[PDB]
């Protein structure tokens, strides 16, 4: 078979953030902010990085 | 078979965030921001970076 | 068989965060912040990284 | 003089690196290679990043 | 005089290097290789990061 | 007076270095190689991250 296989891999990443501000105000939501690298592999449901899926009454 | 195989990867990423500001004021939403490298791969379902799929009553 | 297999795997990261600042008001929501290298794989299940899906009554 | 100065700085550089080769002959020269961010700032001199003034007899 | 100063400064440097081969053969020379972040502030010299000035007889 | 300072400083330097190979073969000369974050505040004389200036008979 000799098989290699990467399923959802984060290799080799860099970042530098200097002097980021950020404010969030959130109400029964879903926020992904700032430097955000991401690999993913689902199998039989939903991907997804801000997933929002419920009744909120403000 | 000798078969590689890469689902969902992320590598190589290189960023720099200087004084960035950001605000979010989010009700019951999917918000994703930012520097955003994203692999997906789903089966049998929905990918998304951003989901926003419930009710709300403001 | 001989088969090398990466599933969910995070390697080589290097991160610099200088003075970030960041506020955050949450209420029921999910919220994801800073830098962020994240692999997943989920297998029969919602792969995700902010989920929100409960009731909210503000 | 109230004064904010910065004279020769490097700030803010990330860098991702993956299976660069490299090969150097070098004979009585200067050689530089691969990612370089330089900041320099001579007085009364010669800023330069590869200087060759030897005498070579090959 | 009040005064904030930053002379020959470095900060926030971020680096990933991954499987980078690197083969140096030097005679006399200067040779500098790889991932280089380098702040230089001469007074009454000559700044330089590879300088080569001796004599050779290959 | 009342006045910061920063000279020659290296503040804030993340590396990951993974699988990375290296030869040398000097003779006589200067080598310089690798991840290298270097701030240098020389006064009065040659900064220089590689010198070679010696006789070299091969």
């Amino acid at each position: 078979v000799g098989s290699k296989t990467k399923e959802g891999v984060v290799h080799g990443v860099a970042t530098v953030a200097e002097k980021t501000k950020e404010q969030v105000t959130n109400v029964g939501g879903a926020v992904v902010t700032g430097v955000t690298a991401v690999a993913q592999k689902t199998v039989e449901g939903a991907g997804s990085i801000a997933a929002a899926t419920g009744f909120v009454k403000k």
